[PDB]
């Protein structure tokens, strides 16, 4: 099965009301950028972003001209032309209008409630896509938490409802409406909804794992934002899976957990396929096509761990832009994010900046040491391993954030297009490494296991093994007389073949 | 509130068979041996022991002389006539009958499967209970499963039900009937309906805790049986508490359950005021009236935590009695158990026994060089902590089986009434000593505690303390924006 590309499309309120494919200083990156031969190296485009307004419905900003945003929509679909296999998705949500303290969070929490407020809503998010021309819905509220989730999941399967029916009204059925959603790609905000993360997978097509931003100006200690595997020299983290309302044991708790724990890629992706109901094929991995910057850092290790003194505030507070060489972050105002397009510049304007390699993570980083500046990126290298990674485990494909970040030439789409398509690229030999593997095993991943069958009337000694109901067993103490299942004393640690 | 004191009086079915005040060859401790003035020190008598039948019906053992029965039972009852506050129980139960490999054991776990064999129980029960004048039911089934437990429930509260009705119908007022259970005073055995210990309690007048046999030659290294508090040098335990089915989550579990820990009384005590809705006053200090003793020990810290080479077999596997100058042991053929009445008796006979003190566990045991032996037990100075303790944390009073082991001085039923009502008894200056004690915090003892009121709309760094719908919450990790209750970083810590 070929393996998706999803690449979001990022395009501002401010950006679509003056949209031009000649002034890159108004539209850095318009849709004319996009080529035949480019738009069949994705398999799905999600224009970003639709919101939930105040009446909880699927809606434009309103201060979008109606107009130019139909413009910009027309162009992508056009891009189906060249590309029979292409959908162009929306995307409700993201981080300005969903967060929790978000503009329109108080729409997204209301628009789940009922049955009717569910009704209502999947029905304007299945009006808004017939009536812009796109393909599918990408939910991408961060985050429901606890309490929300129910309503989540409801309105999830009402989407899906509506969407499957109106493939077959609109006989579409060589091309399905698509459902997919993007998901917390670390554990911190993956706690709020880990519980149930079968069923809010089971209507979706694809669950897109924002495995990124794990490493920001916001924590104190410089590190990679996406690390493949983790690095023993790199900060650990507690791991918040633990307080999920799961109803697990402390030992099921720890040996599904473990902690502290390498925030990375590999993590999330295993997290998420130790739930039982959690297809491979669904889950799909994002990529940045953006890197975060630190300044302050010390030497001697390229800048890797280091305490530093970047504002982790938002808005940026000062005045002062420190990147060297970034004049988008002068122009966007914030010197401590950058579009792979600009630091590939950096790297080529000669500004001092050394590109560094982690063998661990297998990421790239810059390290102008000159300025105390650190830089975690991906690139089209760090792409080969997540690619081999994508194929090894099995999962649907990639996504990233977003289109408008990749250079002029679109190389690092291309790059993904080339690892799983093409036929002179071959990863057959690609050393994945020694970076720290995540080997969490919980309830839902248990491994075959051998032993013999449970005795009643006999008394098992501590770390004694039965196979017994399906499963094999382990007693956590001594003199146990109870059957296993029937009390605290046994540990289902494996599946009877 | 006078403290309880409840002495189990266990007498077999052979001595019954056999009663007699006039042969202590015969019937070891009979009923005259509680003379007035030891009646008076007793809050309760719990007859021991009844079981379950194959008709699922509370009943004596069939083996049983019921006019001796009945007898035996009569001079119990007369007792009260000495002391108007004194109840005569029976407990229904026992190791030998109830537990999981034991002889009645399908009895029990029938009894309480449906409303039926409840109702029918429990009738039973209260039959049986005015049948042989007793004032109260006491349940010690060692001990009901987890999937037992709903069952076992709802035959307390029909039993409940059944007695206050009773109660009224009797004119009882005054001293109305009462049901108690005996309960685990380990973690292991206690993990069974730990999840369920408020539900449990509230029909009860009082949970017995068994808070003695924590050390036997069950186990590979020798200890006190029943610490009050513990020793770092002696052996800790796996904590099995944290496996419960408490759906708490690992930050809840792991700071209400230390593992390792030490098996004391104080950790039973302690682990049950833990859970919500099990008041102090209802929870009762067992200690025991006997020892365990250990052979094949080795020197060094007078036997304590050392290995040994006692047999653990159930019943004593030999005729070889090691105990040096138990003589109890040969009668009842196992030298691994004495009551206080020979242990002190082995004592005066000068055979090397050497009685030594832990301060830290609060408690004594006797060491014989020469033999390699090691006795753990109780006895009127480690009663004193016990009663001290039982005072400070408002406990309901103190439970031990069993009467028949005191000496014939009664020692240590006149101690522990000492303490806690003698007016010439000062123990305000009386030492608790160093040893360990159990830190678990749990829902029923949260630590009073203020902070700032949660405000709706602001982000909290990681450690924050908020005041939340009565308690305080504490963050796991930082930057968080929700509600404590609606937001699984928040960990409730405290209250008003
Ligand atoms: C409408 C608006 O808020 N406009 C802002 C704009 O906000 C952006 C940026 O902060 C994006 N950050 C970066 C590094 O591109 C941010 O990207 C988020 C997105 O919200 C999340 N959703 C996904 N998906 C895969 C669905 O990934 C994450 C990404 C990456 O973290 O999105 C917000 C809007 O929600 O920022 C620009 C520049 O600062 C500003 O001028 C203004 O246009
Ligand atoms: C009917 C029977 O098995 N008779 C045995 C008798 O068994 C006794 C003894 O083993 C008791 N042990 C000691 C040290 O006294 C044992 O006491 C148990 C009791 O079952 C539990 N219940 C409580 N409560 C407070 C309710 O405490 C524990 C105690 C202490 O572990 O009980 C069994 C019967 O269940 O043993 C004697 C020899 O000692 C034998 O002759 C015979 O009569």
């Amino acid at each position: 099965t070929r393996k998706a590309v999803i690449g979001y499309y990022f395009i501002p309120t401010n950006q679509i009301n003056n949209y031009t494919e000649t002034d890159t200083s108004v539209v850095p990156f318009p849709v004319s950028n996009i080529t035949p031969a480019k738009a069949k190296q994705l398999t799905h485009i999600n224009f970003s972003f639709l919101d939930i307004n105040s009446n909880l419905e699927c809606a434009w900003d309103p201060a979008t001209n109606d107009a130019k945003a139909r413009d910009v929509v027309n162009r992508l679909t056009a891009l189906k032309a060249h590309n029979p296999s292409l959908r162009i998705m929306f995307s409700i949500g993201g981080w300005y209008y969903s967060n929790d303290l978000g503009v329109s969070h108080a729409n997204y929490v209301n628009a789940v409630k009922t049955p009717a407020s569910r009704a209502k809503f999947a029905q304007s998010c299945v009006r808004i896509m017939k009536d812009y021309g796109f393909d599918g819905v990408d939910i991408n509220w961060e985050y429901p938490q606890a309490a929300e989730v129910d309503g989540f999941i409801a309105a999830l399967q009402e989407i899906r409802t509506l969407l499957n029916q109106q493939t077959i009204t609109d006989g579409r059925q060589a091309l399905p409406y698509q459902l997919t959603i993007a998901g917390a790609g670390g554990a911190f905000f993956l706690s709020r909804y880990y519980s149930k993360l079968a069923q809010i997978v089971a209507p979706l097509d694809y669950i897109n794992l924002m495995t990124y931003d794990l490493a920001g100006p916001w924590e104190k200690v410089t590190n990679h934002q996406a690390a493949l595997f983790g690095d023993a020299a790199g900060p650990t983290f507690y791991n918040a899976l633990r307080e999920a309302n799961l109803g697990w044991s402390w030992e099921e708790l720890t040996r599904a957990f473990p902690s502290p724990f390498s925030l990375t890629v590999d993590a999330a992706v295993q997290q998420h396929l130790m739930m039982e109901g959690v297809p491979s094929a669904k889950i799909v991995m994002g990529v940045p096509f953006y890197g975060r910057a630190f300044k302050g850092v010390s030497g001697g290790n390229g800048g890797q761990y280091s305490s530093h003194s970047t504002p982790g505030e938002d808005p940026y507070p000062s005045t002062d832009y420190w990147l060297v060489g970034c004049e988008e972050c002068v122009r966007d105002k914030d010197p401590r994010i950058a579009s792979y397009r600009q630091l590939e510049q950096m790297l080529q304007g000669n500004y001092g900046y050394q590109r560094l390699w982690n063998d661990k993570t297998k990421t790239p980083y810059l390290y102008h040491a000159q300025n105390g500046l650190f830089v975690t990126y991906d690139d089209a290298e760090s792409f080969k391993y997540k690619a081999k990674y994508i194929k090894q485990q099995q999962l649907g494909g990639v996504m990233f954030w977003h289109l408008g970040q990749d250079n002029r030439n679109g190389d690092l789409l291309a790059a993904l297009d080339r690892y799983f398509n093409a036929a002179d690229y071959d990863d057959s030999q690609l050393d994945m490494g020694t970076g720290l593997r995540y080997t969490g095993v919980g309830p839902g991943n248990l491994p075959i296991m051998t032993a013999p069958a449970y005795v009643p009337g006999t008394t098992y000694a501590q770390g004694a093994l039965v196979s017994y109901q399906g499963y094999v067993w382990q007693t956590k103490w001594g003199y146990i007389t109870s059957a296993p299942g029937s009390d605290s004393a046994w540990l289902k640690v494996g599946r009877v073949a």
